[PDB]
């Protein structure tokens, strides 16, 4: 019970990837950074409304809800070059 299927996609090239849970940010997030040479951001996209993943918190929910759906099997994250957004703090809460 711990080898979730994440299907990760970079300039129209798809890749399989397995983990062993628990699954951590850390471990997957090092993983892209280290592939890729670069702090690539994930983007999670349910269908209607997209989210940002910036803590495991996000993480966290998106797992949450994709285990409660028995339909869904894989993970849908979109991987985009993001070093530095302009020198700035952006806080909303």
């Amino acid at each position: 019970q711990s080898d979730v299927r994440i299907k990760f996609e970079h300039n129209g090239e798809r890749r399989i990837i397995a983990f062993s849970r628990p699954v951590k940010y850390e471990d997957v997030e090092h993983k892209v950074t280290t592939v890729f040479g670069q702090p690539l951001d994930l983007h999670y996209m349910n269908n209607e409304l997209s989210i940002l993943l910036k803590n495991q918190d996000d993480l966290d929910k998106a797992i949450d809800i994709l285990d409660r759906s028995s339909s869904m099997k894989s993970l849908r994250i979109l991987l985009l070059s993001q070093d530095r957004n302009l020198e700035h703090h952006h806080h909303h809460h």
